[PDB]
């Protein structure tokens, strides 16, 4: 099935935005990691493919997608990443866990949409 990068844009946007919309869980995730700035210079050897949501919104602001599962790879991987490197304990780990859920619940009827 191709998909009509206008479609998916329409069709994902609110799955993101429902993200964005988590304060204060989603503020960790905003913009990308900057390990200098955060205090953490240890992030890149465990984070080896870093994501965002600012990138992913980037992208989906210029279709740069292809189908479904290509937009939740990115989303996933913003999550595993964090998981990985933040301690179970952790207040961005958790926030993390908070925003998981609701793109699961989100992600789910829009992917049985397609
Ligand atoms: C060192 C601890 O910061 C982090 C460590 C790891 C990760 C990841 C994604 O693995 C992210 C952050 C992080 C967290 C927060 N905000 C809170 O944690 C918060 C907000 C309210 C209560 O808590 C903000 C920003 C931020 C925002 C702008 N910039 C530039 N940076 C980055």
């Amino acid at each position: 099935k191709i998909f009509k990068p206008e479609e998916l844009r329409q069709a994902l946007m609110p799955t993101l935005e429902a993200l964005y919309r988590q304060d204060p869980e989603s503020l960790p995730f905003r913009q990308p990691v900057d390990p200098q700035l955060l205090g953490i210079p240890d992030y890149f050897d465990i984070v080896k493919n870093p994501m965002d949501l600012s990138t992913i919104k980037r992208k989906l602001d210029t279709g740069q997608y292809q189908e479904p599962w290509q937009y939740v790879d990115d989303v996933w991987l913003m999550f595993n990443n964090a998981w990985l490197y933040n301690r179970k304990t952790s207040r961005v780990y958790k926030f993390c866990s908070k925003l998981a859920e609701v793109f699961e619940q989100e992600i789910d009827p829009v992917m049985q949409s397609l």
